[PDB]
């Protein structure tokens, strides 16, 4: 269940960007809520200008917007945890206008964010994540703590 563990680690963070809690987060998914927040911060700032002329009133703008971010940030097919890391910041950041700007406000439409953040990663990023030790022997041994 590969596209389930990454269902999992994009739910996970969803739920710490939203302040909800729950048994509790790997130490995977640890790692990654530290390292995304980071990201998150500075994202919202640097793309401010666009995103405030973007109004986040339906799931699929909030799919549209990603998307075009993501298409983007994977122009030139090279991929990095970096950029992998950036994926779950950009989910935070339309988790948070889509709380806000909603027009008909429903919880139990924030889950499908995580859906299709999880089918992107999966479908542009899965093979990669392979090839380079996996979530346990990629991303956690290079972003946990020393």
């Amino acid at each position: 269940s590969e596209f389930g563990y990454i269902y999992r680690l994009a739910q996970d963070y969803l739920q710490s960007v939203l302040q909800i809690p729950q048994s509790g987060p790997s130490k995977t998914s640890r790692v990654l809520q530290n390292v995304a927040f980071s990201v998150q911060k500075e994202v919202e700032k640097n793309l401010k200008s666009c995103l405030d002329n973007v109004n986040v009133v339906s799931v699929d703008t909030a799919r549209t917007l990603f998307n075009q971010v993501m298409e983007k940030e994977f122009e030139d097919g090279i991929i990095n945890w970096g950029r992998i890391v950036t994926i779950f910041a950009f989910e935070g950041i339309l988790i948070k206008k889509l709380l806000r700007q909603q027009i008909a406000p429903d919880v139990d439409t924030y889950k499908e964010i995580s859906y299709f953040v999880a089918e992107f990663i999966m479908n542009n990023t899965g093979e990669w994540i392979r090839q380079n030790g996996g979530w346990e022997n990629g991303f956690v041994k290079k972003f946990e703590p020393k």
